């Protein structure tokens, strides 16, 4: 029988909603070990901008991803393109030094 209990990690990430900025990417298996080094180590250096805003972002290396959030409630952590379509996309977890605003984020490896 399957039994509901807490799988997942809040997480206090800045959000950037304001700024231009031009962010590193990788290559999909560098992205999978960034994901695991950050579920477990936290965002230090990361900022959030929300998919609404994704113009924001620049990147050299549009072939090569950057960490996305996907889906509604408890979010999952996948490699993502820049140009992502996935309507279940929240936002882009990204390395940047800008300005933001605190939010919690409630999240999970895809």
């Amino acid at each position: 029988h399957h039994h509901h209990h807490m799988s997942s990690k809040q997480f206090k990430i800045l959000v950037n909603e304001d700024y231009q900025v031009n962010v590193p990417s990788l290559p999909i298996r560098d992205v999978l070990q960034e994901i695991k080094y950050c579920y477990r180590n936290g965002f230090e250096g990361y900022v959030f901008v929300p998919e609404y805003c994704r113009d924001l972002v620049d990147c050299d290396r549009k072939d090569h991803y950057v960490i996305g959030v996907l889906g509604n409630g408890v979010s999952d952590l996948k490699p993502v393109l820049l140009t992502e379509p996935s309507v279940m996309l929240q936002g882009f977890i990204v390395r940047a030094n800008c300005n933001g605003v605190l939010e919690d984020f409630d999240l999970k490896i895809a």
